[PDB]
C-alpha cells in the first residue's frame, strides 16, 4: 500500500462527483464574503494564537486554509458573523497545529489560545461548546496516534472506519463550532446532538480521504477509506468507489428530510468542501 | 398489519442466542453494583423529588425496578466516584419517568431545572455542566423527534441510518457523558466526550432493547425499531435480519476489545448487563 496511487483514477473521480452533486444537491457552493477588515482581524488572531509555539505562518497560507471555511459555510442562512469569523480563526490554527510536528505539540500553550478565540467571538455558553469541541478534537489526535484503537476502526469495514472519523476527521467540531453562525434552533440541536455530524461524516470524509490517499499513504497514515480496497485493482477500486458514491447518495437524499435551513447548510458543507478541496 | 406483528415464536431461540453470544464474546458475567440502605434511600428521594413538580407519584418498587439497569450495566470493579453513580441512578431514573408520561405533560421548564440541581448536587462544576448538556440535549432530541420526517427517514432507510439516529435517540449518548465521572478514567472520560463512547456501544444496546420492546412498540404505532426493517411474520426473513444484527454486535464487540482495559470493561459491562436487565424485569 506504501507504491500505491489513485492518480489512474483523479480525473474520472473528479468528474463523477462533480456530476453526483450536480444532480443530487443541485445548488452551487458560493463564497462568504469577508471584507477586508475582516480577513485582517481573522489573520491576526490566528497570528496571535500560533505565536507562542514560533510559527510564522503567512497570509498566503492562511488564506488558503480559511477558503474551507468561506467555500463551506451557507451565506444564505449566516446571522452571526462573530460566530463566523471564529470558525475561520479556529479552522485555521487547527490546519496549523496538524501540519506540525506532534513532537513540537505544546498543548499548555495551545490550549489557552484555543479558549480566548472562543471567548472573543462566542456568548458564554457557546464559548463553552466550541471550546469544548475543539479540546476534544485536539485531545483526540494525540490519543490515537499509534494507538491500536485506531487500526482497528480504520482497518474492520467502512461502518466502522467512518465511525472513527465522526470525531476524528473533525466534523463534530466544525458543527459544535459553527451553529451560532446560524442561530437556527433545530440546526443548534442537531449540532448538538452530533447527528449533524454524523449526517455528513461520509460525504465529508469520502472526498478527503480520495484526494489526500497518494500523500497519506506515502507517509504511512492509515486513515483513509480507500486502504480498505486494492487500488491497484481498476475493477476492485471501481467497485469501491461506487459503493462510497452509493453512501454519499444515501446521506444526501437522507439529509433531505431535515428541515429546510439545515438541510441547506450541511449540503453546502459537503459540496462546498469538495470544491475547496478541489481549487487548492 | 404491522401494528400486529409479533416476535413471540422466536422469543426463547433468540435470547437463548444472545445469552449465548455474550458467553463466547465478552465471557465476563455482568455483577450488580451494590448500593446501601442509605445510599438506595437517597436516590429514591432525589428520583421523588425530582417528578414532584409534575404531580407525579412513583412507587419505590418502580424506582428500584428501573435503578436495577444501572446497578446491573455499570461495571463495579472499576467505580472511583458513587458520587457520580448516584447521579446516574437518579438521571436514569427520572428519564425512565419522563419517557414513560404522556407527552402532553412534558413540562420542560419544571423539569430541566430538576436534572441541573441533581447535577449540580453530585458532580463537580465541568462535569455537572457536561451531565446537564447531555441530559437536556436528549429529552429535547426526543421532543423536536416526535412525528418529525427525520425520524421517519432514518429509522426506515437502512439499519445503519437507524443506528446513526439511536446513537442519541436510546440514550447512550447521554448514558457515557453521565457515567465516565464514576470510573476517573482518562481515557474512557475522552471517549465519552467524543461520543465514540456511544457510537461503538449503539448497536449491542439497541438490538436488544428492540428485540424485547418490538410487540410493545408496533402495538403503539412507534417505529423507533430495528426489527421493523424486516418481516418478521417470514420466519426466513427474520432469521436472517437477526443473524446480521448479531453479527454487528460480534463486530463491534471485537472492536471494542481493542480499546483499553478498563474502558473496554465498561463497554461490555454496559452491553452484557444492558441485556441481563431487560430479561429479568
Ligand atoms: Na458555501
Ligand atoms: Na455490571
Amino acid at each position: 500500500i506504501g507504491r500505491s496511487s489513485v492518480r489512474p483514477y483523479l480525473e474520472e473521480c473528479t468528474r463523477r462527483f462533480q456530476e453526483m452533486f450536480d444532480r443530487h444537491v443541485v445548488t452551487r457552493p458560493t463564497k462568504v464574503e469577508l471584507t477586508d477588515a475582516e480577513l485582517r482581524e481573522v489573520i491576526d488572531d490566528c497570528n496571535a494564537a500560533v505565536a507562542p509555539l514560533g510559527k510564522t505562518v503567512s497570509d498566503e497560507r492562511w488564506i488558503s486554509y480559511v477558503g474551507l471555511v468561506l467555500w463551506s459555510q451557507s451565506p444564505r442562512h449566516i446571522k452571526d458573523m462573530e460566530a463566523f469569523k471564529a470558525v475561520c480563526v479556529l479552522n485555521c490554527v487547527t490546519f496549523v497545529w496538524d501540519d506540525m510536528d506532534p513532537a513540537l505539540h505544546d498543548f499548555g500553550l495551545f490550549l489557552p489560545q484555543l479558549r480566548k478565540i472562543c471567548e472573543k467571538y462566542y456568548g458564554p455558553e457557546d464559548a463553552e461548546v466550541a471550546y469544548e469541541a475543539a479540546r476534544a478534537f485536539v485531545t483526540s489526535d494525540h490519543m490515537f496516534r499509534d494507538s491500536p484503537i485506531k487500526a482497528a476502526l480504520c482497518t474492520t469495514s467502512p461502518e466502522q472506519y467512518f465511525r472513527f472519523r465522526v470525531t476524528d476527521i473533525g466534523v463534530d467540531f466544525w458543527m459544535k463550532m459553527s451553529y451560532p453562525i446560524y442561530r437556527h434552533p433545530e440546526f443548534t440541536e442537531h449540532a448538538k446532538t452530533s447527528l449533524a455530524a454524523r449526517m455528513t461524516t461520509r460525504g465529508l470524509t469520502i472526498v478527503n480521504d480520495f484526494y489526500s490517499y497518494d500523500r497519506e499513504v506515502s507517509l504511512g497514515q492509515i486513515t483513509n477509506c480507500f486502504r480498505l480496497c486494492d487500488v491497484s485493482d481498476e475493477t476492485a477500486f471501481k467497485e469501491f468507489f461506487q459503493a462510497r458514491l452509493d453512501d454519499m447518495i444515501e446521506d444526501i437524499e437522507c439529509i433531505k428530510a431535515f428541515d429546510q435551513l439545515t438541510q441547506d447548510v450541511f449540503l453546502d458543507l459537503i459540496y462546498g468542501n469538495f470544491v475547496w478541496t478541489t481549487s487548492n
